[PDB]
């Protein structure tokens, strides 16, 4: 196609044209690992775990779509590789300001 | 200005017609409106949660009495609660 870009996603419909919605993050794939950008602000924990949920379960049911598990038994997979990745050790930060 | 507060795209994607936007999300009336891709590794979900729950502990610590590993606990433990719900 013509476009010169990464597949961005669009705006949601529901934040078209709202002063008020903040983007939280965007993620994208490349070269087999996550480039995240995140905003500045926390809010509250709660927020952070709406988030969490959301996506987790969303994965979880385009999971059991993809494949011979059921919407339970494919958030139980990707909660086992959450907890994985989540013990590795992080032992391995850069700035710009203007 | 009069429109939603985006995030611009990080450098290493700009340019990568390979690269692809798993989601974005945005807090808005109290909750989050998500674009998600349409495709589906499961792996890959896995280590996305990893690093917001990371990133979530490191937020929550500066704002708060709880250092970063106290926070990430109790990060952990309010997702998975929820999950199992």
């Amino acid at each position: 196609n013509a476009m010169t870009g990464p597949k961005q996603q669009p705006l949601p419909p529901d934040v078209e044209g709202r002063e008020d919605a903040i983007e939280v993050l965007r993620a994208f794939v490349l070269d087999g690992g996550l480039s995240i950008a995140f905003m500045r602000a926390f809010e509250d924990p709660e927020m952070w775990g709406l988030l969490l949920v959301d996506i987790a379960r969303h994965a979880a049911r385009s999971y059991a779509r993809e494949s011979e598990y059921t919407e339970d038994e494919a958030l139980e997979r990707i909660v086992e590789m959450f907890e994985a990745e989540l013990s590795r050790p992080t032992d391995t930060t850069t700035e710009r300001t203007q």
